[PDB]
């Protein structure tokens, strides 16, 4: 998968289902145009966002929506989403997961990139 | 001192000296508004950033520029920049500290809300 | 899996390769008995630590071996190791991942506990 | 002071008041000697544990009870306690900073080494 998301709470040590995600790519005109978007599901995965094809070099955007998460279980959390802006495929095709750990005052993420 | 941000660094464990820390308000049409800026002290610290006055309910988003940090260390980096976007709530404590930890792959950041 | 440990790299992005990891089960006289131990594959995974039967109800220490990862990468880092201690299986069977996150000044770690 | 801990309750976005901490230091035998312990402050802190002169290089661990501190404000906790441990060092910065976050099933932690 060239972009996968996983996202995990760090208060009930599980897998943060149902967490929408958005992605956003950055234009030519420097405004950010809407990519791809969908849910993590019961295993914290978000899979199937992109394709290689349509993945090219970009700056692109992941928003986590961790207070519609939070929200949802019934909790007022701090941050409105947790983003992650990066560079994507400058040097080629790559697969990106990123992950990310969930607080309601807190969030942690980082990226795993490998080369296919 | 209504808002400080604080940044670390996990590579050579030390404060995250002389980092660009801007911060926007969410306009009524939806743009971010430059609200603030300032780089980093010797101790990793951005004090004096806005009043009591000046800082009312809202969202703010601060942007860390970590990538011309790392850069200026001789360290490739995989974020553009992290972000932190929140709402001010004046019913919460009132003063807010932002901090973050910064690795090249991964951020860390959390919030202290505090009364004097 | 009763017990899967999973290390990640923050400073290249990828998985912790080759990580050794020590589990301990804390004993009647209150020692710590080497339970069982292992190493990271190419994934950062470590499969196989233990079984069902043997992964009873006790206090267990998972120790991994960080600063032997970080010196064999040819850094010196900060921490002897990353422990995670916790009580297992004491409301019955159930499945733990432990996941760390390595920066040479830091690290995260938390627990995913599924119910099987 | 050459080793500060402090600790951050990221549930609450509050510093972790009042949270017990032991620190050893390894003995020639490989056992864990008592070394100096506190309970954080109102600002999460706790200074005074050592002087420049009992701080010798070797081996130290700090434990942080975190499973009393989640217990007292009536959350279910993962782990039994946090734990830090690290060579210090004269060849490198002389004050040591123990940072910890707190969550029911995560913790981070990091080390600021500065110079005055
Ligand atoms: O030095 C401080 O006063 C501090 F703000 F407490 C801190 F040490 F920076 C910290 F916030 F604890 C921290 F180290 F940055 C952290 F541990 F919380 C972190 F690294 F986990 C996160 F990234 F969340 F800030
Ligand atoms: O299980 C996975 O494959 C995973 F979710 F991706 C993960 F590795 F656990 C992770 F999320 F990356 C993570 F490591 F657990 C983390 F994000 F929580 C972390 F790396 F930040 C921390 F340090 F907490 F482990
Ligand atoms: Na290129
Ligand atoms: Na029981």
């Amino acid at each position: 998968c060239p972009l996968m998301v996983k996202v995990l709470d760090a208060v009930r040590g599980s897998p943060a289902i149902n967490v929408a995600v958005h992605v956003f790519r950055k234009a030519a005109d420097d405004t950010w145009e809407p990519f791809a978007s969908g849910k993590t599901s019961e295993s914290g995965e978000l899979h199937g966002l992109t394709t290689e094809e349509e993945f090219v070099e970009g700056i692109y955007k992941v928003e986590i929506d961790t207070k519609s998460y939070w929200k949802a279980l019934g909790i007022s959390p701090f941050h409105e989403h947790a983003e992650v802006v990066f560079t994507a495929n400058d040097s080629g095709p790559r697969r990106y997961t990123i992950a990310a750990l969930l607080s309601p005052y807190s969030y942690s993420t980082t990226a795993v990139v490998t080369n296919p």
